[PDB]
């Protein structure tokens, strides 16, 4: 039932760590994509091609359009309906920017012949390997304690962080920590709650697997 908060705090922040390139941010996830003109500068910002142009007009059939030219643009990059958008469906609004995060952050990953989810998480295999105190075998359970999170980060900037100081006693610490470390060093905007992570059995996949894509692509 967490899986809706955990997602919209992670999506926004998403959202806007690009929407940002272009000299904007939403606030909420529900209503900011509603008229689509946001919609479709994220869709420019993250993809680099440029959409149509937007129609700024207040009326509902103005929305159905520029709601129209993100979707039609994202299935020409994929191998649902504009008013589910236009009306602020939460669950299809969600589930358009997983989408989205899917196809532009993770897709294209390609690591020993495997890519896009399983891609991704064969990257942080190889990457946490050297780590005893660390077992990655999804994106959720493995990411709980922080302790995967803090090594990728030491893997490749040692300097930033000692792991020989971290235990899994201390979760909550792990991920903040850790998070703090990617929004001052590693221009990584902190897109997870460290609570929500370690008091849910199993943590959202999709909003566990955007915040690793940063990490990906920081370091690529």
């Amino acid at each position: 039932p967490a899986w809706e908060k955990q997602q919209r705090k992670t999506f926004t922040a998403w959202c806007n760590s690009h929407l940002r390139k272009a000299g904007t941010q939403i606030e909420n996830i529900e209503e900011d994509f509603r008229n689509g003109l946001k919609l479709m500068l994220l869709l420019e910002v993250i993809s680099g091609e440029r959409l149509p142009k937007p129609d700024r007009g207040k009326m509902r059939f103005h929305k159905i359009a520029n709601v129209n030219k993100a979707l039609d643009y994202i299935a020409s990059k994929v191998v649902i309906g504009a008013e589910e958008i236009v009306d602020g469906n939460v669950k299809m609004t969600l589930g358009m920017i997983w989408t989205i995060i899917l196809r532009f952050a993770i897709q294209d990953i390609s690591v020993e012949e495997t890519s896009a989810k399983e891609g991704l998480l064969l990257w942080c295999q190889r990457k946490t390997a050297p780590y005893r105190n660390v077992n990655i075998q999804n994106f959720h359970t493995s990411w709980k304690d922080g302790l995967g999170l803090c090594a990728l980060i030491h893997r490749h900037r040692p300097d930033l962080i000692d792991y020989s100081k971290l235990n899994k006693d201390d979760p909550i610490g792990n991920i903040n920590l850790a998070m703090e470390i990617a929004e001052k060093h590693l221009d990584i905007p902190k897109m997870l709650d460290a609570e929500d992570i370690v008091n849910t059995p199993k943590p959202d996949e999709r909003a566990i697997m955007t915040y690793v894509s940063c990490f990906y692509h920081a370091f690529a």
